[PDB]
């Protein structure tokens, strides 16, 4: 519903799988796609987690399994946060690649959801996850709605400011990844 995301001329703020326009935007939406391995993945979420379990524990049999096995994201999710001989510093140099790649193999397994990014055009997207301020902006939608409806100029330009972002907003590698692959989708002729 309207209190689900906020879309400007210039912005979308989203969150979760079932809100039926921006729904398709969640790393939980459903799906389907293999990787050239030929594992079967079932969201987005599922293969970033794969790839965090092979870069730490690539020889953990059970562990590889449970993830691949894993067609519930949250379930995904929890079997990554577990990962062992996990490095922080090693793990944020490669995720916004390995979440990139996700991303490709997803919205490439299906054009009707690869012309729903498109649909998007040039807004930038972001997140608005309250607890995630690394894939989202670390704000609900709601928290969003406030800041928007407070300023006169965000209003105008349908937009937060960068400086206000940079004081107020989480990475965002989220809402970055999909815009990196919308330039990828693009068409080439
Ligand atoms: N195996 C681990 N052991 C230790 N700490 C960990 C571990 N994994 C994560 N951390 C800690 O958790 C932090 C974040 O780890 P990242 O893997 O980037 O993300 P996410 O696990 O939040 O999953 C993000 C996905 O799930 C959401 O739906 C999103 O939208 C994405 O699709 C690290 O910096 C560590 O502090």
């Amino acid at each position: 519903g309207p209190m689900d995301f906020v879309e400007t001329n210039s912005a979308v703020y989203f969150y979760g799988q079932r809100d039926r326009k921006f729904g398709f935007l969640s790393n939980f939406y459903p799906c389907e796609f293999t990787d050239t391995e030929g594992r079967r993945f079932y969201s987005s979420e599922q293969y970033f987690m794969k790839r965090k379990q092979e870069m730490f524990d690539r020889d953990n049999e059970k562990v590889a399994i449970a993830i691949l096995r894993a067609k519930a994201p949250a379930v995904a999710k929890k079997l990554g946060r577990q990962v062992e001989n996990y490095d922080d510093e090693v793990w944020a140099e490669h995720r916004y690649e390995v979440m990139l790649e996700a991303l490709k193999l997803k919205f490439s397994s299906d054009e009707e959801m690869a012309a729903k990014l498109l649909a998007t055009g040039a807004k930038r997207l972001y997140e608005a996850s309250r607890h995630d301020a690394i894939w989202g902006i670390g704000l609900s939608v709601a928290s969003v709605t406030r800041m928007f409806r407070e300023s006169v100029s965000f209003q105008r330009t349908g937009d937060v400011d960068a400086e206000t972002r940079s004081l107020c907003f989480g990475k965002n590698l989220l809402g970055n990844a999909l815009m990196e692959a919308r330039a990828w989708l693009q068409p080439q002729d």
